């Protein structure tokens, strides 16, 4: 028995939580009604999009470049050439929308609907560079978890170098005790902004299988993201 809820109070945030133990199939949470709704993907999307973009070929390895195309973003490390490691790492979004066209409309519905990613809906063709950054793709956090989930697990229609290029790609944080993966998104199309990290952590021989969502209402909501992910992992005695 542990309070989740706690570590979202002390920061002045709202949201939710879901953990999902593999080991013992046991879930902990704070806000259950949350971790039901649907939100867009924002960056979160890029672990999706990585898996089919290797998987069809449109990017052949980690290491391959996409050039940037000169035109100055709003981030500077976003206005250089960069490779997919790289790109999800900085969340640039310029390289993720040339893999999403170059997939294509039809390959990219077979792929979500074979995974059963989200809400299963991309919209029409001329939406292909974003549909994940303004609809209609949505997502909740329990969906999250069973997409994480059933990819740890090899069940879903990538090869096992597609698997281990992404896996590879989404360590964020590794010590000797623990190896943390996943990745942040930022919706800002709507209002209040959302908020996510969603990955897993290895530790203990164990995967805990995580999913944050807040709402930003300012930009110091924004490392809430990470840091209530942190607080509850330690929480359940983790990290
Ligand atoms: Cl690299
Ligand atoms: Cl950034
Ligand atoms: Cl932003």
């Amino acid at each position: 028995n542990v309070n989740l809820g706690r570590s979202f109070n002390q920061l002045g945030i709202k949201g939710s939580i879901l953990i999902y133990d593999r080991n013992n199939k046991k879930f902990y949470e704070h806000n259950a009604a949350r971790n039901s709704q649907s939100f867009l993907p924002a960056s979160t999307f890029k672990i999706f999009n990585s898996l089919v973009a290797l998987e069809t070929g449109v990017i052949s390895n980690d290491v391959a470049i996409l050039t940037w195309d000169g035109m100055q973003r709003q981030f500077p490390t976003w206005n250089q050439d960069t490779n997919i490691r790289q790109a999800f790492r900085n969340s640039t979004v310029w390289f993720y929308q040339v893999l999403a066209r170059k997939i294509g409309h039809e390959r990219m519905e077979k792929f979500i609907k074979q995974v059963g990613y989200g809400n299963l809906q991309i919209g029409t063709p001329e939406q292909i560079d974003r549909f994940w950054l303004e609809g209609p793709l949505q997502i909740t956090p329990k969906q999250q978890i069973e997409f994480l989930q059933r990819l740890h697990r090899k069940e879903l229609p990538f090869s096992q170098r597609t698997l281990d290029l992404v896996q590879d790609i989404m360590i964020y944080e590794r010590t000797p005790n623990y190896v943390l993966r996943g990745k942040t998104g930022w919706a800002a199309s709507v209002t209040p902004n959302i908020g996510w990290f969603v990955g897993y952590l290895e530790q203990n021989n164990n995967v805990y299988f995580f999913a944050t969502n807040i709402d930003i209402r300012n930009n110091d909501d924004a490392a809430a993201r990470i840091e209530v992910t942190r607080r509850s992992l330690k929480a359940l005695g983790l990290l």
